[PDB]
């Protein structure tokens, strides 16, 4: 039988991330939300393209759960965004009602589909893989959140454009929370192995636009927010997931930063945070420790710090 | 010079063409809207999406039409969804000015409906090519019907032949008789069980109705990837001069009794536009149906021309 | 894990349609000769262009069956081909030479793959097929014949060419024996569903054209051998396999032409022959029985006879 | 116009690359070959695998230099494989002239051996600007190193950059310094246990004699889907504009401390050919090393030029 992709919250990410499965024929698609036809509304029009495509695939939406019976893969909008900021919205609705809801996705992944691949993208990310992986009772290695790979896009993205060299050429990592806290690293970027610092040297691009492309990287989201007035980014989110989840179900191997559970790598004990790592038919597979700076541990111990204090309020109640 | 495609209309439509363009790799994409810095924002959230694709397309976001300058290829949703016939007018017609003076070269593929209508008003507004000028309907409604009659055989959609003709609306024509499956005529299978000719009418009319099917189950707005997919297979086959056999809304002079008209019918898209139109051997109830179904356009044209 | 796929013969045929397997991604690949060290000079040459595609397949050359266990797909090339054509070449050397290392062929995917989807290539590709059902002892619904796809490609060009639209849009098909008692279907040819013949009446074709273009398919690989000298084709013939494959791998539901075990179907029992069908997850999982003239029917049966009376001279030893 | 793509010299790689082009609907290809009616063999076999791909190429054959008039891109492989040096260059020099004569605007990639050698020569015969011919080898060398560092390290070739630079043959060099995973220094995953610093250099000279490698495990021939797909990977950065980072045999104007000489560097390939050289900061080792690498190719050069 084909692959089966759940895509837990039919939003504007989870329609684009079934129309790559779709576009890709990856596999058999369920769209699920909690509002009612929508999601069957959607699969209908996603249904009409697969003629446009000449693909053979089967989208489905749903409101019930008993749907995503056997997914191989299930990736998880569901939830409040950072829409609002009302700074108080993360503290008093962001946080305790998203976990709230990881906790019921959790059981129902538990229940009905305990061997799939799971891939979070709710915020705040590294907190809700976390409490969604308590919930479900799933291997660790089985459950990890999107973050890094979307936040490289930028960053690459960014760096490419002022060299003016196809994306695929520039090499970026950001690794750390997802949010404000991420730690982009500007001595890892490379043009095709090529370390970025010569470059510099040779006035493609310079030292000042290089940090300037860093603070641009943790602030793309809101940057596109503020302009679209309203709503979030969506087709970029998407495509990062599905690379993950691409990555999972071809066996590709590929490096992607990632939201994973560590286990003493970076000292960092019991606790999902974004790093470098090998993602394979059997999900994630290798963390790569980086040598990094004293400097950069320090960036990224602060980034992995404001992760704990959320991970502890929200076990409070 | 890459290919150059500009969305006139950066909603939901032209932002999933945007995405399909980029992913194809099709050319760099202009993202064309009234509202301030949308566009823009989308835009940026497509470029960021290059990465992951491992393309180097360039997506840029705009509110001045002056950034449609040279453009290959121009795919036109502006509009609104009773004042919306002469606003939507007023549009197309200012959309297909800026045309003419900005890239007089360009395919153009009209999206916003009341499509065959609103195709030539802008053809008129622009002075471009009859050819040069064409409207998306037929593919998707083609598409819909297509997708319909493959789930009940269970093959695959690639191998279901089937087709939409007229106006794009709630009159529009689907032709159940040239249905084919991997060039089987549809009948055969009735003949051997796979599918009853109850369920061949009740797909027919469910095609008609689609789109209004849609609408009701998302509850805000309309279709749009369907939509988006038929307009770029459209636009991929001017762009790479593929030739394909395609239900579109173009500029008729005499074939099926239409003249000075834009309605939907099959011809082949080519570098050239729209290169030939093919004229099917309609039954006379066929026929009928296809007379029915573009009198309110034929109306509608004469109407608004009064009004200038 | 990835599907496996495993090339028997890794000639011309063999290497490209493993071209296509990595280009595609379709899964990890296995060539297979009797050629010591050929098979693994392919498999370094194809490892090395996956780095130029950015893809992660595993491609291997070997001399020995055993690296064929567990093929979820099996597609086979080996044997003579018809290049020499010597008018004793077909009935002293290519009928009973192909037939001994189809048994051979069949007995080791009984041992080593038993649940493969079979696709066999060797000529006479009608007969061989049934001698590899025979020797493996594989459900009949997972052993097929690729023939009729490359026949149909050069009908459905020939006529695109001529009509100047692209070959998707032209429906074509091609049934009976693969050689020179295949049947064109001149009236089932569509552009889009609409019959050809409309557009004979519209004057973009005619219709001596046509039956010159029946002939010009029944000796369309001729004309090659004859053009190039030395060899035969290999460019649609792989990637007409490959595409029953794909169909198979994906559940893709295609309608193909190709040589299945007729039960009844067309009034031939306990046969292979080429015939319109329905390729899926499951395998050859629906024949079409096309209402055909009492005329088509004739050429049917005189094709239908040729491939017996072939069988029944193989069995005699 | 579709693109245009002419192969002179429709061998195992010219027709593996007619292929690709065909697959990936970059333009219409001309096979150009001296031996009669073999390229028209083949285009009308690949002509036959469109149907089956779904697409609309045109594959044509031929014998006469006058079909590659107006070629957008142009890619050589014809030659053969202790005469060899004159006769492939009284070749690459009649080549080089139908060019100038027949399509004088194309990007011209040269596959023949001694590869940097015989681009020169092309370039003179032909007059082209010297950023619009090039030749492919580095692409392909640093494909293998690539291939082989993955292999090692279990991770996709896709995040293994590696760079090949100097001469095409058993001098050319591996740049094992500048070896990263996604960025990542390879000297990081020797430190904790990917690979050893022994397997590396194993690895650079397997690299250096991949070529002859394969050559001895097929018996007869060489190596050609690799080198096929690198040529088209070159091809494919012209007509889409990718703007890709890639080593090939390209002009040097003082770059490395080389003049008039065409000799295998990173560049940036996009739509106006090699648009930009990348001059890398080598060690003294490294520096050496590419010295020695383009001694064979400086001397080369000189002595054909001699012989006019
Ligand atoms: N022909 C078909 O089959 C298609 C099927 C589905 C719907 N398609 C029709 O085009 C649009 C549907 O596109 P979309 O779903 O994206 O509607 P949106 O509301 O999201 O976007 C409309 C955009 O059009 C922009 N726009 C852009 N320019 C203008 C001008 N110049 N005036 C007014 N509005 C303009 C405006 O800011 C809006 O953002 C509407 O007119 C439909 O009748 C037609
Ligand atoms: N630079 C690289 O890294 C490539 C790596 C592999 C091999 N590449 C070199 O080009 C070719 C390899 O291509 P191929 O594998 O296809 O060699 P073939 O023998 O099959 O084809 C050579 C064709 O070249 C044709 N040809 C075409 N034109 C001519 C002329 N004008 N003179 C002589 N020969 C000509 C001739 O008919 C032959 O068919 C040979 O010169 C190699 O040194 C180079």
């Amino acid at each position: 039988k084909r692959p089966k992709i759940s895509l837990i919250g039919s939003g504007m990410i989870g329609g684009t991330m079934a129309y790559l499965c779709a576009l890709k024929e990856l596999g058999d698609v369920v769209l699920f939300d909690v509002v009612k036809n929508m999601p069957q509304g959607k699969a209908l029009d996603l249904s009409h393209s697969t003629s446009v495509a000449d693909t053979n695939v089967k989208v489905t939406g749903t409101n019930s759960y008993e749907d995503i019976k056997g997914s191989d893969v299930v990736i998880i909008t569901a939830g409040l965004t950072k829409v609002p900021g009302d700074k108080e919205w993360s503290r008093d609705d962001l946080l305790p009602i998203n976990a709230k809801i990881m906790k019921e996705v959790g059981e129902n992944i538990k229940k009905y589909c305990p061997n799939a691949f799971v891939i979070c993208i709710t915020n705040p990310l590294d907190v809700m893989v976390k409490v969604l992986q308590e919930a479900s009772g799933l291997p660790h290695n089985k459950v990890c959140g999107m973050a890094g790979v979307l936040d490289s896009s930028r960053f690459r993205y960014f760096i490419a454009e002022k060299l003016n060299v196809s994306p695929r050429d520039v090499q970026a990592m950001v690794i750390g929370a997802h949010g404000d806290n991420m730690v982009p690293l500007p001595r890892y970027v490379t043009v095709n192995g090529i370390p970025l610092q010569e470059f510099i040297k040779k006035g493609w691009i310079t030292q000042e636009e290089i940090d300037e492309i860093v603070e641009r990287t943790r602030n793309a989201g809101g940057e596109i927010v503020n302009l679209l007035g309203t709503g979030s980014a969506y087709f970029a989110p998407a495509a990062s997931a599905i690379a993950m989840a691409e990555a999972y179900l071809k066996d590709q191997k590929r490096v992607l930063p990632c939201s994973c559970y560590l286990e003493g790598q970076y000292g960092v004990k019991d606790l999902y945070v974004g790093v470098p790592v090998v993602i394979g038919g059997n999900g994630v597979e290798k963390v790569i420790e980086l040598e990094l700076t004293p400097e950069e541990k320090e960036m990224f111990d602060k980034s992995i710090e404001e992760v704990r204090e959320l991970v502890k309020a929200l076990e409070a109640l």
